[PDB]
């Protein structure tokens, strides 16, 4: 089918690994994700090595989520593989209508910007640094890690406070507008990427017309 949909369950990570969405050729794409340096700053080359395979590519810390209003956010995402190609999902947005937790009701529309390697069919990694560096610790090479858990990251608004500081707002994000939601569950659409959401990646598929045009829901 050309539209997802359906049920899903959402997790969290910040890794710092060079999103898989910001390499050439993945997917019919106007550019590909914008990739940054150790310091944040945004590369304006596309091809440079991730820093989680010895390289110097990272995850820009402008690609975080972010409150809209009361009721929705909006953020990046890493989807998986099982669940289609990456041609088929590379910068494809997502509204997420979450069903569990303490923001069941609350939407949040995230493009996919990377893959996860054994995420569930519908699984969403929504990045929110201090969610959890997972298996591929890139943060170590970036600027010597992040504190919390591997899996599931910090456990207070606190310590976003001692965070490298262009991580911390979509740190604070976590704990404010989600609530500390611990993986929640969600029915989601696709829908065409909010101007807001590529403004930051850099990346629109040159199929996202294709998709309902999203407003507050």
């Amino acid at each position: 089918a050309e539209f997802a949909s359906g049920s899903g369950q959402s997790t969290r990570y910040w890794d710092c690994c060079k999103p898989s969405c910001a390499w050439p050729g993945k997917a019919a794409v106007s550019q590909p994700v914008y990739a940054c340096d150790a310091n944040f700053q945004r590369l304006s080359d596309f091809n440079v090595q991730s820093g989680c395979n010895g390289g110097s590519a990272y995850s820009c810390a402008d690609q975080t989520p972010w409150a809209v209003n009361d009721n929705l956010a909006y953020g990046f995402a890493a989807t998986s593989i099982a669940g289609g190609s990456e041609s088929s999902w590379c910068c494809a947005c997502y509204a997420l209508t979450f069903t569990s937790g303490p923001v069941a009701g609350k939407t949040m529309v995230v493009q996919s910007t990377s893959t996860g390697g054994d995420l569930g069919s519908n699984q969403f990694d929504i990045a929110m640094p201090g969610g959890g560096v997972g298996i591929f610790n890139g943060c170590s090479s970036q600027f010597g890690g992040l504190p919390g858990a591997q899996y599931g990251g910090i456990s207070s608004r606190d310590q976003c406070d001692s965070f490298p500081a262009p991580l911390k707002p979509g740190c604070q994000w976590r704990f404010d507008w989600f609530q500390n939601a611990d993986n929640p569950t969600f029915t989601f659409q696709q829908v065409q990427c909010p101007a807001e959401i590529v403004a930051r990646s850099g990346c629109k598929r040159n199929d996202d017309s294709s998709f309902p045009v999203f407003t507050p829901s």
